[PDB]
């Protein structure tokens, strides 16, 4: 009921997690305890502990070693019946003893996605921090022939460290940028942002999750806009838009299999999208998108009974969200549908359309594997531009929209060489692994290519002229100079193509002051999370003595890893504008304060348990279109550089 | 160097194959022999085993632990190498250092396919008994699912033995008729054909294999034949054929793995045939086709130098079949090229036409696996097509043609119902999964599901009615009375449909006499090959002690297994014809005796190390046009009855 003891039985509930488990307590727990037996453990009052062991007594639920997908609509009502009862424990002893009864009787996958999602939504999990996916799950992050090194090193009983290299061939220029998708990071980063805003969430479960709809626009948009900026550092060009009467160019062969079910399947180059049974015909998702954009271009969404919404406002973006991914926020599911996640599941089947094949699901319909797939960011490049219809629809922002009285940028610098390279980084394959029972275990790890760049610290000056000390924004976002053919763009070209780097409030005293920002302390990245054998062995030396260990020390595992702050660029070297916008901090944080402390993530993963702190539209000011550059030269608090980055190869 | 130690050396030699030998005696031998210290062992007096020294001195051979092809043209030339020295040993301890050696510095399927055919075509090897190659690799046999529970029974050190079920789902239709293609031993048939009649074959080798171009037509029409039977009991229309410019229907998801190099490929449904990188573009397929055609319809093959080689003979069928596969008999590959080889690799290479995907070779790539893959059966209709274009070609059979003279069959029953199930089989996966060092092995085995019949004997009532016994060949068909719409058929759309049953030589006394024959003894099958287990206990027995087991018990390998001589059929049962030819023997078997054993398995498979023993063209006499029934129901020697079939499910 201690953090240290929270931590370390989390740690047990998630080890091997495709077996029995092997702590003693835990198998006590599953054998004897009853959720039914209190209910006073529950703020239900049993009610969703009651639904749960009806459909497990009737042998209505997933059978174990099986594969479990979140877009499976009666699986994840399964895992979401599990976080329900975990979500309604009132105290911890609740929480684990259901986790550990539940352990046992339900499906591996379902459990861990259900445990996650209730340790992130209930306040009894704060202070926990998660182990990465990729070593709870290994199948999910590993391709198969690696995975086969380590079945071959346990059934050999042999300990060995594995190289894993991108999939594909040096014939495919698709993986020259595998190194962005493929990375375990930001693989977590996706399934993490999920997590902590689901589409499946309703307020019911306890509170409101701040602009979801919009967030899940603004994190999707970016990392679009970083997967481009990977491809313009490889001689690429943008990545196109789907559309779903044109043919998917890129194909992809994943090389990775499920623990159970299989290899996942391929799609082969250049195929139309055929009708997938039981999920939807390629005509309703052109209906859909169809009205999708009928609301749009109206100005407005309309509601089950015919009323109009207006969207032409600041959350008319997040009702978009809402309405297009969509979410159970969204105030017409009947008529919107759910473009976004039923094209996840038409894309994921392609493979196997007609489920003629007893293939199992695609890479795209998990989060954890999704940006594996190279059609990920087609897809989203098409739902971006749905959004950009709506943010395009806008007035442009004039000089009074902008302007920050009496405070202007002086000048932008940066202190250290922006410099990118590839290094290793290592994660165990032990829990891919059948062991037991009474036979030991042995170190299995997976080494991969990873990138990574030097640290870095901005300098901005800035001349505060009001006769008061001002809280301020800092808003720094990385803009392309020249496309892939050499052309110069201009600001109304580059702003959407722009990624965010940073976003941070700072008091800006009167007179002229040199503002410092290390790149280490980015709101838009998080570090590599440690890993399960250092969470064990941090968790076991806390509860073996009665040590208080500082766990509010890691950040949180929604973030782009810092490693991939920056595009990886050229060895020859690439020019990039680096922009930065310093807007009015009082205005921007009202409702949340200026010294509350936002964690290290608010600006695409929020701050966990609290409303977004900055009420600016997500991407300002670059959101709205800029027709007219002048606009922004004229505006002292808006200031751009050009700044170099050098890729060092091997 | 006896017969028990030889095949004693041989299990030990393909005793997990996929790891250095466990044996002190061949571990011995392959550290220090050499096999080139001692020129007087070979025929050649060292010259291949100086080529194949060579390339492994140089680093030029195929890695152990990586996917072998025979349709790669490299690595069958390696494997090739290896089979020259194998068959220049002039005695067994030669054969057997050599192999040893080579074993530890060799790729695995390499190796194996040298040992395999170096047994079969060496003097040497008269005796051995192989192994079947579905325990001795069994990834090449067996889904990827079983192959898992293997692996898991081996993390886990645990004994199991495990189901196989066939792929697909019921929604596939083409799922009905997967215990024809997937069955192992119809597997074992099909590779071991082809190890008795390669197509790299060169009589420099040592001896001629006799009317292999025509043989290769002819097993390989039956295999189609008796496909389509299948589909015919399962309430499904003939396979179409293969053509260059349609799609190809049917596609397929083998949900099998190499051992190393990944999952076999999947081929989608409805798709055309796309070049493929390295091998043909879907035209050459186009040009090789129709030269194949412009030979058959000028009635003569076109020399290198533009002679002429008449083929309206006997002997066209076989040079028709020596260019078409293609073989090394072919007296024109540079411009006949190889239609059916290159077929398969083209097929099998569709699901990564262009190596963009570094998939592994396609199921069509070996002979292990090819039928498992519908398409196989597409293209070998279409290859069938042609070889029929020149059989019709000839003018049909006359009475004087086919009449025995005095000897007429008066009736023609069976004794016994005919009756098909499905009953299960069990094969080993030890040698799939890895061990060691020093810890203990585990029973780990496969169940299949396989077809069956239970045994009859035909009754056949001839009179002799010339004043003198007379050897007389009993040719045995079964032909389909009615299509799958209902539609009865004439003859000469049946007698392309029908299946080879038996081929028997015996000799007729004068008068009127019943002929029985035993559907255990035909000539068209050979029964379930014995296990690895088994032959392990049998050689051990006789090496430590001393006791001659008769082993010229088993048939051969290359036969239709026993198991599958009937069609499956319906349960509510099918009526076919039963067509039986009585023939001369005297001038059937010219050349090569009546009373002269001739093997089990002489109909498809031919007699090893002689001359086939009938002289009459396959499928005689069927072969030709039949436009007038007339002529075939005024031959005595000819008659056909109506049997019926009846399959019994579960
Ligand atoms: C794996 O990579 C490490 C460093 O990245 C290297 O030392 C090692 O040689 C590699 N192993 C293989 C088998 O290539
Ligand atoms: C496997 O098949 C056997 C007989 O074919 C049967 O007894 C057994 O129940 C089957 N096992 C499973 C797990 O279905
Ligand atoms: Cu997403
Ligand atoms: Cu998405
Ligand atoms: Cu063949
Ligand atoms: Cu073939
Ligand atoms: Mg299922
Ligand atoms: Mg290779
Ligand atoms: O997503
Ligand atoms: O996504
Ligand atoms: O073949
Ligand atoms: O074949």
């Amino acid at each position: 009921s201690s953090t240290a003891h929270k931590q370390q039985n989390i740690n047990h509930l998630l080890d091997k997690i495709y077996e029995d488990t092997k702590y003693p307590d835990l198998q006590e727990i599953a054998k004897n305890f009853n959720p039914l037996g209190d209910t006073s453990m529950y703020n239900d009052q049993g009610a969703a502990a009651e639904v749960l062991m009806k459909e497990l007594n009737d042998h209505r639920l997933l059978e174990q070693h099986h594969w479990y997908s979140l877009f499976n609509a009666r699986q994840r009502e399964e895992a979401l019946m599990l976080f329900a009862v975990l979500n309604q424990c009132k105290v911890w002893h609740c929480f684990r003893n259901n986790a550990a009864y539940f352990r046992e009787q339900m499906n591996e996958g379902e459990f861990v996605y259900a445990l996650y999602v209730g340790v992130i939504h209930s306040k009894l999990g704060d202070g926990i921090v998660l182990p990465p996916l990729y070593e709870i799950t290994p199948h999910m992050f590993t391709n198969s022939e690696v995975i086969d090194k380590a079945y071959s090193a346990k059934m050999t009983q042999k300990a060995g460290t594995f190289n894993v290299s991108f999939t594909g061939t040096k014939k495919n220029k698709e993986q020259r940028v595998a190194y962005f998708g493929e990375d375990i990071g930001m693989n977590i980063h996706h399934v993490t942002w999920h997590m902590d805003f689901p589409f499946w969430w309703q307020d019911s479960y306890g509170n409101h999750l701040d602009r979801k709809g919009e967030l899940f626009f603004w994190v999707h948009h970016q990392l679009t806009a970083r997967f481009d900026f990977e491809r313009l550092s490889n001689w690429l060009d943008p990545v196109d838009e789907l559309h779903w009467d044109r043919i998917i160019r890129e194909g992809f062969a994943p090389l990775t299999s499920y623990k159970y079910g299989g290899e996942f399947p391929v799609r082969p180059d250049n195929i139309h999208f055929e009708d997938v049974d039981g999920v939807a015909h390629v005509h309703d998702m052109e209906i859909t998108e169809n009205r999708i954009y009928e609301a749009i271009d109206h100005g407005y969404i309309t509601a089950t009974d015919g009323h109009t919404i207006d969207i032409r406002q600041p959350k008319g973006i997040e009702l978009l969200g809402d309405i297009i991914e969509s979410s159970m926020y969204s105030p017409n599911a009947q008529y919107y549908g759910s473009l976004h996640n039923t094209a996840h599941v038409m894309l994921g089947r392609q493979g196997d359309p007609h489920g003629k094949f007893n293939l199992p699901p695609g890479v795209m319909e998990h989060f954890e594997t999704a940006t594996r797939d190279p059609s990920f960011f087609r897809l989203h490049k098409y739902m971006d531009n749905i959004f950009k219809k709506h943010t395009d629809s806008f007035p442009p922002y004039t000089h009074d929209d902008l302007e920050f009285a009496g405070m202007v940028v002086d000048g932008v610098a940066i202190d250290g060489e922006l410099t990118t390279f590839f290094d290793e980084f290592q994660y165990s394959l032990i829990n891919a692994v059948d062991s037991g029972e009474s036979i030991e275990d042995v170190e299995i790890n997976a080494r991969v290519h990873r990138l990574n760049h030097k640290e870095f610290t901005y300098k901005i000056t800035v001349s505060n002229s009001i006769g008061s000390d001002h809280l301020a924004t800092f808003r720094i976002f990385l803009c392309p100079i020249e496309d892939n053919n050499g052309i110069t763009l201009t600001l109304d070209k580059e702003r959407w193509l722009c990624i965010e780097l940073d976003k941070f409030f700072q008091k800006v005293p009167s007179g002229t002051h040199t503002i410092h920002r290390s790149s280490k302390d980015s709101s838009v990245t998080v570090p590599d999370m440690p890993s399960f054998h250092s969470l064990k062995e941090q968790a076991d030396n806390a509860v073996n003595g009665g040590s208080d260990l500082d766990l509010s020390a890691y950040e949180r595992s929604c973030g782009i890893p810092e490693r991939m702050l920056l595009p990886k660029s050229k060895p020859e070297g690439m020019e990039f504008n680096l922009f930065v916008a310093v807007t009015d901090g009082v205005k921007d944080t009202e409702g949340h304060n200026g010294d509350h402390d936002h964690g290290g993530t608010h600006a695409q993963c929020g701050v966990h348990g609290e409303a977004y702190p900055d009420n600016r539209p997500l991407g300002y000011p670059l959101e709205r279109r800029i027709p007219d550059e002048r606009v922004f030269d004229g505006v002292p608090n808006i200031k751009h550089v050009v700044v170099k980055i050098v890729h060092h190869p091997e």
